């Protein structure tokens, strides 16, 4: 469909547009861009888990100021240093007519889904 924006479900800042969005083996999606890596913050973390296809280091959090609400993880992938964000963590808005959607899982989210090329990086 259209595309559409995802602003942080606690503070409703923007956080980016579903272009920006790419997925990593079909169900991990990360946000290409400076624009996003403006938006949130990363802290690491001391115990981190072990996914299969990535390597976690932090998570990330919306760089607001009394916001900080929890958005992902900020991983490794292949050779790049890259984010992946939980729809959860996000409020999905229409931009001609502000409906908004609260999604839980990606499953349920539609739009085009691109999947992440190391071309763009
Ligand atoms: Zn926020």
């Amino acid at each position: 469909k259209e595309n559409k924006k995802l602003l942080c479900r606690k503070c409703k800042a923007l956080a980016c547009y579903t272009a920006d969005v790419r997925v990593i083996e079909e169900c991990h999606y990360t946000v290409l861009g400076d624009a996003f890596k403006e938006c949130f913050v990363s802290r690491p973390h001391p115990k981190p888990k072990q996914f299969s296809s990535f390597e976690k280091r932090a998570k990330i959090f919306c760089a607001r100021q009394n916001c900080s609400h929890d958005w992902g993880i900020h991983v490794k992938y292949k050779t790049f240093e890259i984010p992946v964000i939980k729809i959860e963590s996000f409020v999905v808005e229409d931009i001609a007519t502000g409906v908004q959607t609260l999604y839980s899982k990606w499953k349920d989210f539609h739009f085009e889904k691109i999947p992440f090329d190391p071309a763009e990086m």
